[PDB]
Formats: C-alpha cells, sequence, structure tokens
C-alpha cells in the first residue's frame, strides 16, 4: 500500500461510516496493522492508506506481541474531560514533524468491533491520547489544527516544505497552506 501524506486532500475529505463487516474489513485491519509495525508508529487510521473510511487500530506498547491490538470503526466521542494535559506528537501523515499538542486527558466513547457489536470504553493516559488523535484523523482533521499559534510557528517552514513537494509532483498549487 502506499502511505498518504500531507497536503494530499484526501486526509480532508469527509470519511463514510463502514456498514459491511466482512473478510474484506478483516484484511484491512491486518494490513492497516502492518503499516503501522512497519513504520514504527503506534496507531494508523483509515485515510492515510488512501481509504476514506471511518476505521482505526492502536496499540499503546507499539511492539509486536506486547499490549493489545485495539480496533474501532464508526467510533463517537462522548465526552471529553475537563482536563487538557500537554504531549509531544508525530504523525505519519507529516514525516519528521514534531510537537506539543495539548489535548482532554481522558475520552469515553461508542463505536463498533471488527463484526459490527456496538460497544462503550472509556480511556485514559497514552491510550486516550492515541485514539483522539485517530479519531481527529476519522473527521479530516490533523494536528497542527490543535497546535497553538506558538507551536505551529514553529514548524510552519516543514509544513510548507512539505507543500512544495506536493506541487513539484503535480505542478498544480497546494490544495492548502498553512499560510492561509
Ligand atoms: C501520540 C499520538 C498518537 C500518534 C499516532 C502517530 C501515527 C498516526 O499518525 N496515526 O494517525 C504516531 O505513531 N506518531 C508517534 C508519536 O506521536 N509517539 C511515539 C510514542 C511517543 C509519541 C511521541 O511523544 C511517533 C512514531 C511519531
Ligand atoms: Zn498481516
Ligand atoms: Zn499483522
Ligand atoms: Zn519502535
Ligand atoms: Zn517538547
Ligand atoms: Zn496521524
Amino acid at each position: 500500500m502506499e502511505i498518504v501524506e500531507y497536503p494530499d486532500p484526501i486526509l480532508r475529505a469527509k470519511n463514510k461510516r463502514i456498514d459491511i463487516f466482512d473478510e474484506n474489513l478483516k484484511n484491512l485491519v491486518d494490513a492497516m496493522f502492518d503499516v503501522m509495525y512497519k513504520t514504527d508508529m503506534i496507531g494508523l487510521s483509515a485515510p492515510q492508506v488512501g481509504l476514506n473510511v471511518q476505521l482505526m487500530v492502536f496499540n499503546p506498547a507499539g511492539e509486536p506481541g506486547e499490549g493489545k491490538e485495539i480496533v474501532l470503526v464508526n467510533p463517537k466521542i462522548k465526552k471529553y474531560s475537563d482536563k487538557l494535559v500537554p504531549f509531544d506528537e508525530g504523525c505519519l501523515s507529516f514525516p519528521g514533524i514534531y510537537a506539543e499538542v495539548v489535548r482532554p486527558q481522558s475520552v469515553k466513547i461508542d463505536a463498533r468491533d471488527i463484526t459490527g457489536e456496538r460497544f462503550s470504553i472509556s480511556l485514559s493516559r497514552l491510550p486516550a491520547r492515541i485514539f483522539q488523535h485517530e479519531y481527529d484523523h476519522l473527521e479530516g482533521v490533523l494536528f497542527f489544527d490543535r497546535m497553538t499559534d506558538q507551536v505551529l510557528d514553529s514548524i510552519r517552514e516543514e509544513l510548507e516544505a512539505l507543500e512544495k513537494k506536493y506541487e513539484e509532483k503535480t505542478g498544480l498549487p497546494s490544495p492548502e497552506r498553512v499560510e492561509a
């Protein structure tokens, strides 16, 4: 598969809810985990692999045979804690960019598993961190949108650089610019 990187429009387009839970969804999740493991990430969302569907995966442990392989489909955040905590984040769609993002420390969720059964779960610490980053993804939201002006100002060039790449390869004007 091929990894979708900023400022590709795929990461912004609305994503469709998954209504079919077959072996092709089982295989996609599997593949999504392999991409995650091979790229040394701890999570991954559908758009990042070129598929605009409401599907994500993550393993807090970040290592094969450790932690727990967690998968959520069509999730929805029922509540964000009032407490906001800072934490440094990276993103497979923005090769090389690391920064601080303030996010609520915990969260309550509603979602479906690899088969369709509706369920709820509450998250905290790192698991909550990963989920929110991915959930943002499922909603066309990228991590710099969450950063403060101060923090964004420190990655503008890296973002602009990426924008210059999209243009070099497509001869067209960057679909989105961080100048705007
Ligand atoms: C923590 C928020 C969840 C980040 C998920 C991203 C991968 C992802 O892009 N999902 O959409 C990741 O693995 N980035 C990692 C990341 O942000 N990490 C690795 C563990 C520590 C933390 C950085 O403080 C690294 C590999 C760049
Ligand atoms: Zn596999
Ligand atoms: Zn695997
Ligand atoms: Zn690693
Ligand atoms: Zn720092
Ligand atoms: Zn990401």
